[PDB]
């Protein structure tokens, strides 16, 4: 690997979890973990600018966006670098997930935050005033700082 | 400035606080904090390798030491990059401190941990087998993940 990181998440309600990052190759970052306490269904998952938790998830800034792109889904060419699309919580409120990203690098996101949202990310497709800005996924439920790890 | 960071400390006991970093110039990093819940007296303060809290303060690794130096005080040229010496808690258990460090950089610290110790850092001077390794300051009381904060 070329770097490992871990985000330990929590928030003002029931939502908590642990998500790990591993830069498998220079091209591919593995992001995998488990978040629970969720309502069943799709929840937006994004990396945000900052990891400042002094105002809980409010001091984390916006989706990480170094290239000045619009909001999109993880497969889209026009996406914020922090845009990881949705994860699904099952009927027990548990989201166990695994994705690889080609844009996000561990070395870029160290000390930033990983945040899960109240609702579904529309992936910029929703035709809503927020679609190309946030994905219209409602409140931030839980956040964790992306911290360096031995792995 | 050339970057900002923040760490929120907690541990198993009463120790907690907030510490902020700002890289003022290429030479100088401002570190300013308040930590409460301490026993009165001197406590070691260090940046450690990792910000991984999955085993609480035990997964943070050792003092950050990219240059393979010996442990020292913050004004020494033989020190770990992460060596910030002692902070003093007053009679009420509060340590308010402000340092300007010439070696530690804000880009060093982010994603790592800031840890405050049970006892006094001997600054490498104590003649003990741990002096040049840790400063012999006992247990870890509290640790905070050092996060990026807004630079403007
Ligand atoms: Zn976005
Ligand atoms: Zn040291």
């Amino acid at each position: 690997n070329l770097g490992a990181a871990v985000a330990i998440l929590g928030g003002p309600g029931t939502v908590q979890g642990v998500v790990r990052f591993l830069q498998l190759t220079p091209e591919r970052c593995l992001i995998e973990g488990t978040i629970d306490g969720l309502e069943p269904g799709l929840h937006g998952l994004h990396v945000h600018q900052y990891g400042d938790l002094t105002n809980n998830c409010n001091s984390c800034g916006n989706h990480f966006n170094p290239d000045g792109a619009s909001h999109g889904g993880p497969q889209d060419s026009d996406r914020h670098r922090g845009d990881l699309g949705n994860v699904r919580a099952d009927a027990d409120g548990r989201a166990i997930f695994r994705m690889e990203d080609e844009q996000l690098k561990v070395w870029d996101v160290i000390g930033r935050s990983l945040i899960i949202d109240e609702g579904e990310d529309d992936l910029g497709r929703g035709g809503h005033p927020l679609s190309k800005i946030t994905g219209n996924s409602g409140e931030r439920l839980a956040c964790g700082i992306i911290a360096r790890s031995a792995g």
